[PDB]
């Protein structure tokens, strides 16, 4: 009950800031999300036996690929953490214990390849669950973990509290699908300029963690310029995996996956960066002032990858 997480000072510092990277030292991450857990939630929220047990299954059940790993599981974390930090009062003790085991367990039994590679494969996911496929999976295999014997870490909640925390992540890991991204985003733009938006209306609190979500998953591109750049490599190392699987199929994949236009790749992230991250974080910063941090680090970003095209470097 006594027995807290300390990070070392310039963890205990950096921790607390949106740009903070969780480091190359894996066996250190459970302590980091611990250590978050507590000061997000309260050292009482779970019981510690078995919100380890929850964390080492989560992470057994994250593969060995370049980027959708148990890494990017707590940098995604991580962002929720400085997120709800930074807007204390505006989220429940439901929501708070939801986002951070949400943000962990997004991306579980993660392949590397996205949604419409598993449909052009024709893989059995992708008859079990039509659209948001990988999402649909995210969510079963957080459940199944749920339901290991000594891994409930929410069994202390009411029946109708309980019903509320796994209705509120099987929505947070949905809305990580970003084909639901652009219309959500379109809706609180809408809704926040026009004035209807009421964060005391549940169907507009569920679109701001939809979009939460949608700023955690992609934080790499918030980070400072070297973590981001060497995040990208790893990113564009799936695509391109992907990309020869397209081709195995007899389809030329987008260019984005296509290892044989690497050139390219500086121009699709402005790309990405305009039409993704940029209106992300803006509608972000909009509705939640106090992450305007992730909106000016993504514009550091956009201009580093104008300074590539530019041959500046
Ligand atoms: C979709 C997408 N997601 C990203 C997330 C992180 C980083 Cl560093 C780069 C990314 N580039 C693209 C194209
Ligand atoms: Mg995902
Ligand atoms: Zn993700």
């Amino acid at each position: 009950g006594l027995m807290q997480f300390t990070l070392p000072v310039r963890l205990c510092k950096e921790i607390e800031l949106f740009h903070f990277d969780i480091g190359p030292f894996e066996n250190m991450w459970p302590g980091i999300f611990v250590y978050m857990v507590h000061r997000s939630c309260g050292t009482s929220c779970f019981e510690l036996e078995k919100l380890c047990r929850f964390i080492m299954s989560v992470k057994k059940n994250y593969r060995r690929v370049p980027y959708h790993n148990w890494k990017h599981a707590v940098t995604v974390a991580h962002c929720m953490y400085a997120i709800l930090q930074n807007n204390h009062t505006l989220f429940t003790d439901l929501e708070r214990k939801g986002l951070l085991i949400a943000c962990l367990c997004h991306d579980l039994d993660h392949r590397g390849f996205s949604n419409s590679y598993l449909q052009k494969f024709d893989h059995p996911l992708a008859a079990l669950y039509s659209t948001s496929t990988m999402e649909q999976h995210h969510f079963s295999q957080t459940v199944s973990i749920l339901q290991l014997e000594g891994h409930n870490i929410f069994s202390t909640l009411s029946s109708s509290e309980y019903e509320q925390v796994l209705e509120i992540i099987r929505k947070a890991i949905i809305a990580t699908d970003l084909a639901l991204y652009f219309g959500n985003r379109k809706q609180l733009e809408e809704m926040y300029q026009t004035g209807s938006l009421n964060l005391n209306n549940q169907s507009h609190r569920d679109r701001v963690i939809g979009l939460m979500m949608t700023a955690c998953d992609l934080c790499s591109v918030t980070k400072l310029w070297p973590v981001t750049k060497l995040t990208a490599n790893d990113i564009y190392a799936e695509f391109w995996a992907e990309g020869d699987e397209m081709k195995k199929l007899g389809i030329q994949p987008i260019p984005m996956m296509d290892r044989d236009k690497k050139d390219e790749v500086p121009q699709g992230q402005l790309g990405f960066y305009n039409a993704v991250a940029i209106p992300c974080y803006t509608t972000l910063t909009q509705i939640l002032p106090p992450t305007e941090p992730l909106l000016k680090a993504c514009r550091d970003n956009l201009s580093q990858w104008e300074k590539v095209i530019r041959g500046e470097e």
